[PDB]
């Protein structure tokens, strides 16, 4: 079983999967201090829901929601959008780039009970319990990073609940994570190493998914996308379609940048969420992809990967 | 005029009495309480301590605190309410903003600023419909760009609600002189400020020179030190004839995160009186050195009710 916000589901459920999305993209606490900032929060959750509906009329079942504590993840908000679109969503726990003070001082023990808690008791109060958790690194890895990378590991060791992660591809930033993960001895086949397709280093990604990794090609609209998008063909041709994973890395909304960021993202992919499955999809078809091999990265491979497995 | 804004509701400024103008229920991080109550033990659990926290303070007389943690000290004014309720004492809540704002907040303009400070103190805070009392400020050594933005905000909010602003300084780094000039470059009046952590230095000339320009001083930390050096710095101030600018807390709290883990235990070992500590020791060792009780109420509950009191618009 995965939990989601709505409770548990059997993988059978999950369907096609968008592995790396969210809700909203903000800060601790900030969407209830400020929910004016995105005019307001029911505007917010109407626009996530038709957003949600259009990826579900689009064929998505399932989204992975990777916003974590200090992206603002309101799980209150992600359960009810999914509600209301009659979307599954997975919550996350661990941290990305902007941890508070509170977090920044604590010991990898400690990020490991947080971690914890939210996977094996719930989110706040909210009972909601985690089923995937997020970390980000930069550069080389930075030693709060390092411990939150390991805190993670031992989360997902005594959890069977997978890790994806931030990198910056152009760095080969996944070869450190990678590095600290199997010290630890975390199986590569329980990591995500996310935002890939924003490199055209392809041994990187060959020899990552020849280790085990899964490789996020998560943002493949933030882009030319076609090239972004021959990267999975390129796995696909190597024999490692059962490695990738894709999503958009959308979002509803946006307060962790610029004012006004989303209005410009919204206007060059209009699609949304629905970019994968409208565009991506046909485009890797017209290309020769049969649609079993589809069907393998869009179900298949985030089932097995979402799936809590110590094995 | 005559009212501010408390979690409780509105209130009159004769009933705030003997005021802590900068103190803390938990010092923490934006959403962190409520996504981590156990590393406080539990949320219960610090209730509970605040509450026999608070009601020693007000035991010793004290009948207002002003909570100064700002959003991104992880402020939860809900808690704030609970135990002001269950202690019996008038808390004050604060808008502004510390050291540590998250990105959605450190990549906002002025204006934006200013209208998120505006709808804390004019709206309420998040959905519970408790206003803030008061802005809270920080800065550093040298204002950055971003705390310039913040001090300016603060100063628009506090010209169009009327609402005082308290800041955090380095001391050492004279730091309200910085703070200051920004305030004055916009049109804020020095009555509406207060410079605090200003206990921290032995600089008397910097001290009494932002008491001229008719700045509030806050002398609120004073058993984080010895603690009779930065009490008798009270006394100095009374001596030059700044009573009327001088305001005097603990800043203490009964809950700390955004901090190593367990320096609670060590601050509660080492000032075991808490917020109680101003009432307790401090007022009566500046009696001692022949300081009339009057002159103490002055600096205990009038300075603060003019502080405090939505001035001018
Ligand atoms: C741009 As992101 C790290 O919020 O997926
Ligand atoms: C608790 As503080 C560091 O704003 O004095
Ligand atoms: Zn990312
Ligand atoms: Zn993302
Ligand atoms: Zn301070
Ligand atoms: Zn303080």
């Amino acid at each position: 079983r995965i939990n989601t916000v709505r409770g548990p589901i059997t993988i059978s459920e999950a369907g096609f999967t968008l592995t790396h999305e969210h809700i909203c993209g903000s800060s601790a606490g900030f969407l209830r201090a400020w929910p004016e900032f995105f005019g307001s929060r029911k505007a917010l959750a109407e626009k996530a829901v038709r957003g949600l509906r259009r990826a579900r009329a689009a064929g998505v079942r399932t989204i992975v929601d990777v916003s974590t504590f200090d992206l603002g993840r309101d799980v209150s908000l992600l359960a009810e959008v999914s509600r209301a679109a009659d979307v599954h969503i997975v919550a996350a726990t661990g941290l990305w780039l902007d941890p508070p003070l509170s977090m920044r001082l604590r010991s990898v023990e400690e990020l490991t009970q947080f971690f914890l808690r939210e996977i094996q008791y719930g989110i706040e109060d909210t009972g909601i319990r985690a089923g995937i958790i997020k970390v980000a690194t930069t550069g080389k890895v930075t030693p709060f990073q390092e411990l939150v990378l390991r805190a993670a590991a031992r989360a997902s060791l005594a959890t069977g609940v997978p890790v994806t992660t931030h990198t910056a591809a152009s760095q080969r930033g996944g070869e450190q994570q990678a590095a600290i993960f199997e010290s630890e001895g975390l199986s590569p086949s329980r990591v995500c190493i996310g935002h890939s397709d924003a490199t055209d280093d392809l041994s990187y990604l060959t020899a990552l998914a020849a280790r085990g990794y899964l490789i996020g090609l998560d943002s493949i609209p933030h882009s030319s996308w076609q090239t972004r998008a021959l990267l999975i063909k390129a796995l696909i041709d190597q024999g490692y379609t059962k490695q990738i994973l894709v999503s958009n890395d959308w979002l509803f909304g946006i307060s962790s940048y610029v004012t006004n960021i989303m209005d410009v993202m919204d206007s060059v992919n209009p699609d949304g969420m629905a970019f994968i499955p409208l565009r991506v999809i046909p485009f890797l078809r017209e290309k020769g992809i049969p649609q079993e091999t589809l069907a393998g990265i869009t179900v298949t491979n985030p089932a097995r990967f979402l799936s809590p497995t110590l094995r």
